[PDB]
């Protein structure tokens, strides 16, 4: 079900402490978020800071969210980028992002995050009619399992040339190894795998990050 | 002492099979290896597709290989570069590598891989000596532990901002806890670490992957 120790392992607690360098905003807000039904969902603080430091790494500019929950993964990604940067976050929850809201302000961060409260695939759709594809240089896909695919397809073409299009927990608890009959959520992410598995557009790693992650590089 | 289960655990065995994507010449590199006395001291072989993909995410053409070993990272490394791409890989025992480069030969990589036989600091100093400075994008520190701490500070001065330091087998299987008195090499690993999570030059991430891979990010 799960590749990693529970998060009380002293091995990983020595990972953690020896690593992360947890901006006192984005803390708080894992801290409160932690605490709301579905706060177990969130971006694990380790996976934000390494795609944090992949779009700092890659000089990024404009980053896609899918999934803001109360916004961990959007701020994390806006403190990665410049002052004119800017992270396009959506959600169909009005609730959790006003959760989160007070932290991207302390954070001083507010101004970066572009809130879209509609569905995903809507937004995703908006941007590409608009002629943005291949404008985008991070994306993050980690909203309803059900949409995944037409997800994946959008943000890639969403994505430049040496874009990061990241899939968040692609594992789905090890219901992937056999997803049960009429799961639809856990036939989602195993069908997305085995497709991104055979995709020649990108080069690939997934990672035993939180419940799975895969980094999808755009060539 | 280890935060993932075996390799040949199932959940394991899935992570592998939706990722990897060896050349042919580099999965025949690992398997041979594999057939010798201490071949599983090659670094697993997501960590060197990791370490390849970030090389080609961000356009490598220079990397620098600590402990060439049989050449598994040091090709896994030239097969992400341009055809002008160069591994200076570092080595000091000569059998090994002489395992190794017939698959060099097929992957049309042994113009890439650039092998010095001595040890690695000494080829660092002349690395720096002669002017190379800033110029190598990633570097590979899977050398003796005995002198990680020079190979970092040499590699970081060695790679360009935006360049990417790793640094292989940094839990050490769990004694950088505590280790054992007169356990020399688990110091050295415990040092480091505390120098790195303290470091303003670079941005970091520690990732559960064979045993700890720490990427560092030069500013
Ligand atoms: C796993 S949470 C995202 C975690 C968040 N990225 C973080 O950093 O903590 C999944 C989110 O996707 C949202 N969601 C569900 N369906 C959606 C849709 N069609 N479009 C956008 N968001 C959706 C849920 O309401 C939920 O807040
Ligand atoms: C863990 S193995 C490297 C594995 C290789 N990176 C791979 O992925 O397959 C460590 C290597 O460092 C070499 N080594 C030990 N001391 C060295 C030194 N001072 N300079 C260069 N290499 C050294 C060992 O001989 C050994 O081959």
């Amino acid at each position: 079900q799960c590749l990693l120790p529970p998060e009380d392992s002293r091995l990983w607690q020595y990972l953690l402490s020896r690593s992360m360098r947890e901006h006192p905003a984005l803390r708080s807000l894992r801290l409160l978020t932690l605490e709301q039904p579905q706060g177990d969902s969130m971006m694990t603080c380790e996976q934000a800071q390494l795609l944090a430091n992949l779009a700092r790494l890659i000089q990024a500019k404009k980053a896609l969210d899918l999934g803001t929950f109360t916004g961990y993964s959007a701020l994390a990604l806006a403190l990665a980028l410049p002052a004119d940067g800017r992270v396009v976050t959506c959600e169909v929850d009005a609730q959790p992002p006003e959760l989160g809201r007070p932290l991207w302000r302390q954070a001083e961060a507010e101004h970066k995050i572009d809130l879209r409260l509609k569905p995903a695939l809507e937004t995703l759709d908006e941007l590409l009619a608009a002629g943005e594809a291949g404008t985008f240089d991070v994306a993050v896909v980690d909203a309803d399992k059900e949409n995944c695919s037409a997800y994946y397809e959008r943000c890639l073409q969403l994505l430049r040339p040496g874009g990061i299009l990241a899939v968040l927990r692609v594992l789905w608890r090890g219901k992937v190894l056999q997803p049960p009959k009429g799961d639809v959520a856990a036939e989602c992410v195993r069908n997305l795998n085995e497709r991104i598995r055979r995709d020649v557009r990108v080069y690939i790693s997934l990672l035993p990050l939180g419940d799975g992650l895969t980094l999808a590089f755009k060539i």
